């Protein structure tokens, strides 16, 4: 019951995005 977000490679770049549980 928790959200946190997250960077991930993608187009040779980092990308940040949001996750939840």
């Amino acid at each position: 019951r928790w959200c946190v977000y997250a960077y991930v490679r993608i187009r040779g770049v980092l990308v940040r995005y949001r996750r939840c549980w």
